[PDB]
Formats: structure tokens, C-alpha cells, sequence
């Protein structure tokens, strides 16, 4: 039974991951990772050799919309009781007077001891990347700490308000400035700037204006989320209409000297690697590589196309932005003879099979861009913008996925020729998501009863030792995971409650810095994501 499964699932976390480290009084806070095999949890080691119980609040957003879900769902207050109760602990004890909070890919908590760590020694600042976290829960707990907090993030990477130069990362104990009420110029297309305008980022910083303007009806919140999105926009390829990942370029402070130092103050990395062959329209922003490409139409268009429906009559343009996006990526980068997505650039260029003649950002020398499998991250995305326009386009690429995902085939059209497969053995937790998309849009009951399918294989093959796990091998399982997130949005579709579980954006957190080594060095660059790969008996490898 889901719901039980998912109930027993976090009354583990709560026991295994808890704080065990105060006696008899612990804070509410929770370890990232745990072995489930011996509830050990997973550890940060710094260069003394010290270790730290790694407890990073942005990497713990899924699991925050878990325990609310489940609360509403089972209707048993203490899961939402505890989500609130972590959340007050963090304005208490870990949120600076900026605003900002000790979390993000350069800090977090040390269980241990509860204070905040920094554990990349060159960046102890604020960042935030696809990260999408619960403000509507933050808002609940304390309003005006949670606009703190957004504001904050504002008044710290927005280098420049007059242009709009954006930063992944702000530092903390700035005060505060003009914010929402800086003059704003436009500038043209990748204009120059020392801020990295990563879409990552970019979509945090869009997110989190718009549920300041949900929450308090803060206007200038909304007109600056808005205008960071047209910011995107703007710089779409005049014919393709692709792009964009970022839409600044690095500003170039020096000439380079070496093809693998890749600095960003020796100007634009793509125009060093793929200028002298491809001209000046090979910029960063117009890289439409693996990856790039997940940010850019997935994480950015969720986020988008739920903002675009909740704005009404003001959202159109976001919501006609983001589809025209994702009808561009189908139209020239999606091979649907073997579902895959061609790696470009925004001018059109097909970059399949290229083999790169020099070292840079994006790889070394000899490096051959491949097509790249479309992955169920992409089913949401295109079946979330099938919902909104019924293009067929969008339905081709959404029908190719599934097909090659081993889910059959969901149709011509939707509920037209419906052939799903359901003696799948997928377990993918982003193919449930899409198919609860696909079904609440057509209401064809076969595409629920194959993500109740996909469901029980999660249960199966997944539920090991009472915590969710990508393989039985893996070392440490993620109280993140969004496997019992899939089975509540199930749950509450089949009870006709689709509003007790948060739309599911893909967010998620990461911890990056050094780490040392078994022989004391330095693994430099070190993040968690590499930690939750591992298997019994592996290690890092330099
Ligand atoms: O595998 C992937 O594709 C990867 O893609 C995303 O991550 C990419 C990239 O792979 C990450 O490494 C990271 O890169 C950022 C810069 O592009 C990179 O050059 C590096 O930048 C550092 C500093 O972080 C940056 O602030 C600049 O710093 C200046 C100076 O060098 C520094 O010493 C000084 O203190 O501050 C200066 C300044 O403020 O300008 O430039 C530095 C440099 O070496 O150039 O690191 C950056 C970073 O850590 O953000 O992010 C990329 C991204 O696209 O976000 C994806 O996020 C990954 O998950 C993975 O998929």
C-alpha cells in the first residue's frame, strides 16, 4: 500500500537521520545521507581530517514537500508539524541579518555541532542552482523571515540592477539596497559582464521573486521576476528561436594563454573553443549541450509554465516564451528515430559527432559531442506543454521518450491508438510524474494504471531497507529522494486530491568544496552528488 509504504519510509528518516549527537536534547534537523543498511550518515571530511555530519536545507526541499504531502494525505499532523519545526529552526539559528541562509552549494549544517560550515575555503558564499525550494511552506512558518530570505538573495546576486548582471553565487552580511525600485536600462543580447547569468540560478532567482509576489502581492517582486525571465528570452536565435542558457557574456580581462585554463576572465569559453571554427555566434548562452539543455527545457520550463498558469491573463507571455522554446528544441534537435537530442548550437548548428580540435570548457581535445538519449525529465516538460497547446510536435517528442523508456505507446494523439506496455519494469520517478501529467490532461485511465504500475516497480525494486535507493549497491540513500515524492502525487491523484501534494519542479540540492582524501590530500571540487553515487567498496577517485 503507497501511502503506508511512504508514511513507514519517513518515519524512518525521522529515526535514522535524525540529530543524535545532543542527548536527549536534539535539534529537529536531519542528515542528508544514510546508509541504510547501518543508519550511518553520510559526512563532509575537511582538510584536519575533521568530519562533519552534512545537513544542507536546500538539499532537503523534496523531502520538506514529502512530509507536507503526507500529512495532508494521511491525515497525521506530525510530518508537517516537523517540516515547520525545521524550518523555524533555520531562521532561528541559520539565517544571517542579509537574510540569507547557511545552505546551498557552499554551506550547510554540521549535525555534529550545529554550526554552519563552508566547505569550499575560495567560496564561502550563497548559492543556489535548480535548487526550487518550499517557500510556500517557508511562508506558512514565518512570512517575513521568508521574504528576508528573498529579498536577500536578490539584493546579493544581482550585481548590477540598471542591466540586470546576475551572479550563481551573492555574498553573505550585505546591506541591503535599492532592490526593487533600481532603474532598469536594457541591454542588448549577451552584453558583457563579470556575473555569470547561469539559467541554474536564473530559475531560483525567478522562482523565488514569484512566490514573494503569491505570497505578499509584492508587485516589484513580480515585475523583476518577469523581467530576469524576458532576459532569457530576448536572446533567442532570431531564425530557431533556441536558447538561451545564459544571456550575458564573461567580460575578458585577459588575454589567455592556455587552451585549458579555462577562467572566465579570458572572455566567453565558447568563442575560445568553437569561435575560429563557427564565428561569433558561438557564445555560452548559445551552447545547447547536454545538460544546458536539462536547465534550460526542463527545470526552467516547469517552473515557467506553472508561474505562466498561476499569473492568468499576465502569464500568457511566459506561458507562449516557454512552449515556443520547447517547440524549437523539438523541431531542430530531437532525432525521433532513436530518441535523442542532437547537441547544438542556438544558430542551428548541429555540433552531432564533432569532435572537438582543441581543450576548453567543454571538453579536451578529441572529444567527440554526441547525441544524447531524451531522458524523463523531458516527458514532464513536453507533456506539461502538450497540456497547455496541443501541438503534435510536442506529442511526437513525449511519444518517442515513452517508447524508449519501455512505457509502449501512448498514442497517436492522446487516447487515440493507446498501446502502453504494462508489464514495464520501469521505476523511473520522473516517468510516474509525466504519466500523472499525461493522465490528468486527457483523463485516459490507461496512462494512470501505468503509473501505477511504474509505482509498484518503485516499491519493488527501490524500497530497500526502509529508504528509497537508485540500485541495491548504492552506499548512502538520499533523504531527498523523490521516489516517495512520485507515490504521493500518485496517491493524491487517485483520491481526487491532486492539491494535497506541491507541483513537483525538479528541484534539488548539491554541496560542492574540497575534500580530503584517505592520504590526507585534497580532492578539490568534491560534491555530494559524487558521495550518493558510490558503491559498497568504492571511493572517490581523484
Ligand atoms: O558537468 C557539467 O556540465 C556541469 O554543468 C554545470 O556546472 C557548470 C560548470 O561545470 C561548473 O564547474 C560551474 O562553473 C562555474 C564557472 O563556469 C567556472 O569557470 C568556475 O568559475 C569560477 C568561479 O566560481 C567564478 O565565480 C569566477 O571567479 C573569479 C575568479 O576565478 C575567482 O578566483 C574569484 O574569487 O572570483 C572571480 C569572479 O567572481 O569572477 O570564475 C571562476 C573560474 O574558474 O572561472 O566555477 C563556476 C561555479 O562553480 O559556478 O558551474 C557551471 C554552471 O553552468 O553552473 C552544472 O551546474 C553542473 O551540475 C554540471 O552539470
Amino acid at each position: 500500500d503507497r501511502l503506508t509504504v511512504v508514511k513507514q519510509y519517513v518515519d524512518n528518516v525521522l529515526n535514522k537521520a535524525s540529530d543524535t549527537y545532543h542527548g536527549d536534547k536534539p535539534s529537529p534537523l536531519l542528515a542528508d545521507g544514510v546508509d541504510p543498511r547501518t543508519g550511518q550518515q553520510l559526512e563532509w571530511i575537511f582538510p584536519d581530517g575533521r568530519r562533519a555530519v552534512l545537513s544542507n536545507f536546500s538539499a532537503q526541499q523534496n523531502l520538506m514537500r514529502v512530509m507536507s504531502g503526507l500529512s495532508q494525505l494521511s491525515g497525521d499532523p506530525r510530518y508537517q508539524k516537523r517540516a515547520e519545526d525545521i524550518v523555524r529552526y533555520h531562521f532561528q539559528n541559520y539565517q544571517d541579518p542579509s537574510g540569507l541562509l547557511y545552505w546551498g552549494g557552499h554551506r550547510f549544517v554540521d549535525l555534529k555541532t550545529l554550526q554552519p560550515e563552508g566547505p569550499s575555503e575560495k567560496e564561502r558564499v550563497h548559492e543556489l542552482k535548480n535548487a526550487y525550494p518550499y517557500y510556500d511552506l517557508m511562508f506558512s512558518v514565518d512570512s517575513d523571515a521568508t521574504a528576508r530570505f528573498i529579498r536577500g538573495f536578490w539584493n546579493a546576486h544581482v550585481y548590477d540592477w540598471r542591466i540586470l548582471e546576475t551572479s550563481k553565487h551573492g555574498e553573505y552580511g550585505k546591506p541591503m539596497g535599492a532592490l526593487w525600485e533600481s532603474k532598469f536600462e536594457q541591454q542588448p543580447p549577451f552584453f558583457a559582464t563579470k556575473g555569470l547569468s547561469f539559467l541554474n540560478a536564473g530559475n531560483d532567482l525567478i522562482y523565488s521573486a514569484s512566490l514573494l509576489y503569491q505570497h505578499q502581492q509584492d508587485q516589484g517582486a513580480l515585475t523583476w521576476a518577469k523581467r530576469l525571465a524576458d532576459q532569457y528570452v530576448l536572446p533567442r536565435d532570431a531564425k530557431t528561436g533556441l536558447g538561451v542558457y545564459q544571456f550575458t557574456q564573461a567580460l575578458k580581462r585577459e588575454e589567455p594563454t592556455d587552451d585549458a585554463d579555462t577562467h572566465s576572465k579570458f572572455g566567453d569559453r565558447a568563442q575560445r573553443q568553437f569561435g575560429p571554427e563557427f564565428g561569433p555566434a558561438a557564445l555560452e548562452g548559445n551552447m545547447m549541450l547536454k545538460g544546458r539543455t536539462s536547465t534550460l527545457y526542463s527545470e526552467n520550463a516547469l517552473m515557467q509554465l506553472q508561474l505562466g498558469k498561476d499569473l492568468g491573463p499576465q502569464g500568457q507571455d511566459l506561458l507562449k516564451w516557454t512552449v515556443d522554446g520547447l517547440k524549437a528544441f523539438a523541431k531542430y534537435a530531437y532525432n525521433d528515430q532513436d530518441n535523442t537530442f542532437r547537441p547544438m548550437i542556438a544558430n542551428g548548428q548541429d555540433l552531432s559527432n564533432y569532435t572537438l580540435p582543441r581543450d576548453g570548457y567543454y571538453g579536451k581535445k578529441g572529444t567527440v559531442l554526441k547525441p544524447y538519449k531524451a531522458g524523463n525529465e523531458f516527458l514532464i516538460s513536453y507533456a506539461r506543454a502538450y497540456a497547455i497547446d496541443n501541438d503534435p510536435l510536442l506529442w511526437k517528442v513525449a511519444r518517442g521518450i515513452a517508447n524508449d523508456q519501455g512505457l509502449g505507446d501512448i498514442g497517436t494523439a492522446p487516447g487515440k491508438e493507446v498501446k502502453v506496455n504494462m508489464d514495464t519494469t520501469n521505476s523511473d520517478p520522473y516517468a510516474l510524474f509525466a504519466l500523472l501529467d499525461l493522465y490528468h490532461a486527457s483523463q485516459v485511465a490507461d496512462y494512470r494504471k501505468l503509473a501505477e504500475k511504474i509505482g509498484d516497480n518503485i516499491i519493488k525494486t527501490r524500497y530497500i531497507d526502509g529508504f528509497f535507493m537508485a540500485s541495491p549497491d548504492r552506499q548512502y540513500a538520499d533523504v531527498d529522494a523523490i521516489e516517495p515524492y512520485a507515490l504521493l502525487a500518485l496517491e493524491a491523484s487517485l483520491r481526487n486530491k491532486p492539491q494535497a501534494v506541491a507541483p513537483f519542479l525538479n528541484g534539488a540540492g548539491f554541496t560542492e568544496g574540497a575534500y580530503r582524501m584517505d592520504d590526507g590530500s585534497a580532492r578539490v571540487s568534491t560534491r555530494d552528488n559524487e558521495l550518493f553515487l558510490l558503491n559498497v567498496g568504492e571511493k572517490l577517485q581523484p
